């Protein structure tokens, strides 16, 4: 019979190229034990430039006896971006394609005496084989589980692409009834012909069986059989959808016929269901209007990159589905099986896409990867149910526009996409008749000029307003656009996002501040355009998580921080204004401050600060409280009410309450808060670290030191602030420190920084970092008194870099007042804290 | 005037040796940029092996024009464990220790016309520098502030021994009246006499001028002036402590007397308390019976190392206050000013010392070393009023007791270590007459025996009975047997704690569990000892922070987990039971189920599952709730209660309420619980991932996947578990995995692992780890069902010891049982974890 185990462990890893690597006899004694699955590009999350090369593998293969007369399958889930396989010291094949899997009988090459030696050459420099661009990192290493399978001389194909090698549809599905086609390959490796009974057993959601198949089948020595049994139609068939994920499950076997012996099997689900997508109407399952709830995910996680084992695929599912997801865009790369199988199980629709991204390059033989990648992808994941549609291209003009201005310049590249285009479209409908084809695109009207957006089934747009320059209510503008001039293209939102950083938040968000309310205010508009547009097929979130990126900088280098989760699975708060919106067979209540639980502001006497305290709810109406305090009820609308909250305490505790279905429900949690005087003197100043990120509106809290530096405010008279300037904001990462966005926003032509405090040694620190890459050098003086004759930031340290210089001063007025001096370039400043030292 | 800023930013780095890097014409442009602090060991929170050699800084300097007149003072606050500091190539000085100040008067070294290169040789290799031993890493580079200090040619003498060159300090305190002396000196750099006014002005906590003293001095050129001035006695002194830390203000100042012009100036505190360690009664202060409650605190955060900037510092400082500790043990090396600045400002007695622990080597400079970092500490903190106490030494038998074993091998190693004890008791005592000595022992009576406990004023007994072997009562036992011999050697009780790791919980907490649970067990235990044994001055409870030790293993390897606070410095909830207990203030009331926020357990039918939640407080009785249902009231013992709580939905909000002070008090937060099957069946393995900690009674949750190993449980009919063998547990590291302590208990002797289950594939997966290199080794089949899945697994012999291997197997059953055997053939059969789920 069939015996299938990982070979994941007791690997030797060593990074670069090596001679003789794949001998048997190699000394690799002082190469690195690792345990699969693995990446060499832990590197990455803070290196933009991490290794694009070679990496070696090396494990001993000890071959059970009783497997001496049986064919041996190895199979790699994945190794990015190409890998190829030595046994004993032979080359025994090859792949290309970091997301899709390879199998190869390596049965000829293996010893049953002595121990063998498995060798695999990885390779992510490849510039033919996709992606060669795109908004990602391009992890190597065998990154997936890998496997042997041992199983007799008679045995279904397992050497088709990477697959299973059956391949299970449903040609017809009505509430009336469904068909069921059956389909795959039987392989004699034997040298001798053999006689073979094949049967297909079928069975009910509830596991009952519903049928049999029987086939007598006669296959020659070496023969590879093909078959193609239909079923009897399923009556009254158990629908599929993501809230009833009704399976039936397909037992295909292989027996010898007169013994009657078992000699192989393969289990596969199928289900029944059908879909449309509409121009007008948007998509429907099963004849009913039915609005996609989308999310994207990307498959890496900090610092072990796409290395995930199959719990934390599981945990990922998880929680996109308790957040009320009901359709995944696997992207831009098809994903683990252990994905797939909850979407099939626990229910969830899903696009899955090959990553040809951004340009199609003048690269020989990248075209023929990719229809290869693409064929592997569809075999590979063609029994998926819950998979209705495929794509092979996002944003494939991107890059060209930007590359390529003149019509002249562009007509070679274009022709080239569009043929390509067309090309795996006609692969994708000869792999699979019973799926949709989809594209991606970007936010511009040339993939309709061009013609891109004529040849796939439904269109994508990857849309940004109100993130990318524009406004929120542009996204609803260009939808309807889209509408009015392309009706009969159904239409999904494939991408839609906005940064955030946990350390960031702001009373007046603004795009690219980075702050948690400014994601919150773009997800609050555009979710409920894609729930009441009805030509708006439904939307697919950028991205459910924050990950790996490593040519990104802004606010997070290496990180796209666009997630509704953070890298390591925590919810940011605004998962649960989804989780309102969607999930209407539970209560939600979430107090949205667990990403705003270091609280700051400044105080007037000792009256308390007002800062606002989101709540998300599918309540309809919601009771705050703070250390006991009844903040009074409000009405919910889009899921959220805010509360102005008045703080004091240095731990309050946040409770809320209200009714659902007949029910009280209730969160609460802890979280600090400091006050800062707005007016300075002597017994307010006693452990008081005043810091102030300056040219900014948003409080920047560090995760290194956990210190609150508060907006910038001009200076009044008793107070403290600045004078004179105008803010300035770069997105380039800023070298030598771990508190970037406080160094990133600054005010320049600043003319003065000033506090009123009385007389007295302190402890000045100013924070520098030029953004303008004649240069910028200018003097200071606190008080009358030159504390810099010429200093110049770019001169001392260069662009985008951190400088922290502390003094010492000696205050004998009431207020101590910091000028600015230009002598060349501007005047700016991007950080102050103040401390009273005696 | 003076002006002090840093010169921490724009600086070149590279590690390793260096010909010609000293130059200033070296071409640096291709090494790393980096900012002040630093180390270059970030390492050391991976690797064992941390470097340990030479790393170059560069820096240019370019003088303000208005410093040409000046005297030009360096000062590096740090660097381990040694610099080399070089001006244009030219050699300026050396100093040799990490975590005491340097300074230099680099002034004839520089051009005002052209810039200068300032280049640091930093080494931390060196062995004749302490510390050579030690449960710490011992981190490389500049990681404390660098410091350019301009001053006219008459000033405050900034060259001795890294300090600010003036002492304070009160001969004679009481209530009625206390005495102040006001001491340092004026150096004159200038090629002419200079004749001078010293002025020292006296400010009371409230700020209102107490006293001017003003003083006629006169230096030759070159001079160094020695200057002592005696106050006017303080009539009723407002007295310092850290509830009521009142400071006096004194300002220096050096004036030209001719032309009044301000030269220097420089400012300290001073504050008036006494002190008394008593062997039957304790610590007194200013008069009073004072119970020190204390923490000790390592300077380092992962992964940055020391290299902390100073609000992270005052970070660390205010944690450790709001949890009402009012002292601390500044260990095993001096710290940061900004920690001592706080100390004396916002109120914490303290205990400072310098590295000299386990054994005393054989090492030329090595004593003389230890001398001269004894000396800098107490001249460059000399002035923190918060300090009452000076150590030296840290378990220094430890590691020789353990090398030698002969008396003729150990008898020139005692020698050596209580001649050293005995110099640096004279040194400290020719220091400072003013405050207490101290040292730090193992918990051996060898430290009476060899008569080190006869050298300082007071001893600190580093105790660990009910961690590293004994019962938790052995604790008290040994205090009072030193109290019966020794009643005249006043005490601390300067170690004691335990390790414990957020992932790891136990219904059945013991030593080496590394469980949450265990660590509070211990610290419940404890605690109260030190608060009502009399004579007992205190304690300092180790560590306040989980901390940087690359030679550790245990359940989180490269730190030591003993915190009562993570190493990012979020607190454990056993924080919240010193709070409780230290604090009365304010009201305490916390849920102690932050440090088990995902929940998991098995489960008979839908019937709830019952896990314990504890509470720590000073309310006197609590109430809690579950999703709205109340458990009911309990009256607090020791600061705490335990409920035993019904968990059932998956996202259960916990609330507490009572009444402290006449006012409502509440806490609350949601967690996670996952229910597990006691009994599989088709409905309820639909989503199941059962995962089991095999061969541990701990819950294991991943903090890289976030899933929950159950404690293992024995096979019963109907349900799942283990057949035969025993527990077995490792400290070793093992390599392959994050999730350690997972593998690093196994069940040894395994005879089988079985789940009644319904026919159907599954995927099992199976986790290894051998853990008994001293193996003969270990080979062995397993079976499932009778069908052979390994006819011979080795994962010593395939992987090595301690090495993690999870494989993973495809099954079909057709039975109603999946029975896993496993047939011996070499060694043992051992099983480590295993998870099942159902696929078809
Ligand atoms: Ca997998
Ligand atoms: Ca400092
Ligand atoms: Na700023
Ligand atoms: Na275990």
């Amino acid at each position: 019979q069939r015996q299938t185990q990982t070979i994941n462990d007791s690997w030797k890893f060593l990074k670069g190229e090596c001679t003789a690597a794949a001998d048997s006899a190699f000394d690799d004694s002082k190469w690195t034990s690792i345990h699969l699955p693995h990446t060499w590009n832990t590197d990455a999350y803070t290196e933009k430039d991490y290794y694009r090369g070679t990496g070696w593998y090396r494990r001993q293969l000890t071959l059970p006896q009783g497997w001496k007369e049986k064919q041996i399958i190895l199979r790699l889930d994945a190794a990015g971006k190409s890998a190829t396989i030595y046994i004993n010291g032979k080359n025994v094949g090859e792949h290309a394609g970091g997301y899709t899997a390879c199998s190869f009988n390596i049965t000829p090459f293996l010893s049953f005496d002595t121990p063998n030696t498995l060798a695999v050459c990885v390779d992510n420099a490849r510039q033919d084989i996709a992606p060669i661009s795109g908004d990602f990192t391009f992890f190597g290493g065998i990154y997936r589980d890998v496997w042997l399978t041992a199983v007799p001389n008679q045995h279904f194909n397992l050497t088709n692409h990477g697959s299973d090698g059956l391949f299970i549809s449903t040609p017809q599905v009505s509430e009336e009834q469904a068909t069921l086609s059956i389909r795959g390959e039987v392989k004699n490796d034997a040298p001798e012909k053999a006689t073979l009974e094949l049967t297909h057993t079928i069975y009910r959601p509830d596991g009952t069986l519903l049928q049999t198949l029987k086939k007598n089948i006669q296959l020659k020595a070496g023969e590879t059989y093909a078959f193609s049994n239909e079923a009897t139609p399923v009556l009254k068939p158990e629908l599929w959808t993501p809230e009833t994920p009704r399976l039936y499950r397909v037992e295909t076997t292989l027996r010898n016929r007169k013994t009657k012996t078992l000699l192989d099997q393969s289990n596969h689900y199928t289900a029944f269901r059908w879909f449309r997508f509409d121009g007008d109407e948007g998509f429907f399952l099963n004849g009913k209007p039915y609005k996609l709830r989308g999310i994207c995910r990307h498959q890496d996680q900090k610092p072990i990159g796409p290395a995930l084992t199959d719990e934390m695929h599981r945990r990922d599912f998880l929680l996109m589905k308790e957040m009320g997801a009901n359709f995944i865009r696997i992207s831009h790369y098809p994903q683990d099986d252990a994905l797939l199988e909850m979407c099939d199980k626990l229910g969830m629709l899903a696009w899955e896409e090959i990553p040809i991204i951004d340009i199609v390059p003048n690269t020989p033989g990248y075209g023929d990867n990719c229809e290869r990648n693409l064929r592997e992808m569809i075999r590979q994941h063609y029994n998926h149910p819950s998979i209705i549609t495929w794509g092979y291209m996002n944003e494939i003009l991107l890059v060209t526009q930007r590359k390529y201005k003149t019509e002249a310049e562009l007509k070679p590249v274009l022709e080239r996409t569009l043929a390509l285009a067309n090309r795996l479209e006609r692969v994708l409908k000869e792999e699979d008749s019973t799926r949709i084809s989809t594209m991606a695109f970007h936010g511009s009207n040339s993939y309709n000029e061009t013609g891109l957006s004529k040849i796939t089934d439904i269109v994508g747009w990857n849309l940004y307003q109100g993130w990318y320059g524009g406004d929120l209510t542009g996204f609803e503008k260009f939808l309807a656009q889209q509408h009015q001039n392309h009706p009969t293209h159904p239409m999904i939102v494939s991408e839609y996002g906005a940064g955030s950083d946990k350390r960031l938040h702001s009373l007046h968000p603004r795009a690219f501040d980075f702050s948690i309310e400014y994601q919150q205010k773009y997800l609050e508009h555009y979710l409920p355009v894609l729930e009441d547009t009805p030509y708006i097929c439904g939307g697919t979130h950028w991205n459910f998580i924050d990950f790996s990126s490593a040519l990104r900088d802004e606010s997070m280098p290496r990180i796209n921080n666009k997630g509704l989760v953070y890298a390591d699975r925590t919810p940011k708060d605004v998962y649960h204004y989804y989780q309102a919106a969607w999930r209407k067979d539970i209560p939600v209540l979430h107090i949205a401050s667990r990403d705003w639980t270091d609280r700051a502001g400044v105080q007037q006497g000792n009256a308390p600060v007002y800062l606002p305290v989101k709540i998300y709810t599918n309540l309809s109406e919601v009771e705050l409280f703070i250390d006991g305090i009844s903040l009074g009820k409000q009405k919910t609308e889009n899921y959220t009410a805010t509360f102005e909250v008045p703080f004091s305490n240095r731990n309050p505790f946040l409770f809320a309450q209200g009714n659902y279905q007949g029910k009280t429900v209730q969160d609460g949690l802890r979280i600090n808060f400091t006050p800062i005087p707005a007016c300075l003197d002597a017994n307010n100043l006693k452990g008081l670290e005043l810091a102030v990120n300056v040219g900014s509106q948003c409080f920047f809290t560090s995760d290194e030191s956990q210190l609150t530096w508060l907006p910038d405010q001009p200076y009044a008279a008793g107070s403290w602030g600045y004078i004179g300037g105008k803010e300035g904001t770069a997105q380039t990462e800023i070298q030598n420190t771990a508190d970037g966005p406080l160094f990133q926003t600054l005010r320049n032509e600043i003319e003065g920084y000033r506090f009123d405090a009385p007389q007295g040694v302190y402890e000045i620190e100013l924070l520098f970092t030029d953004i303008f890459r004649r240069e910028s050098t200018f003097g200071i003086s606190i008080n009358g008194e030159v504390v810099e004759e010429s200093l110049s930031p770019c001169k001392e340290s260069g662009y985008f870099r951190a400088l922290r210089k502390k003094y010492y001063i000696t205050n004998d007025k009431e207020y101590i007042d910091i000028r600015f001096h230009s002598t060349s370039g501007t005047c700016f400043l991007n950080g102050i804290k103040l401390r009273n030292i005696y």
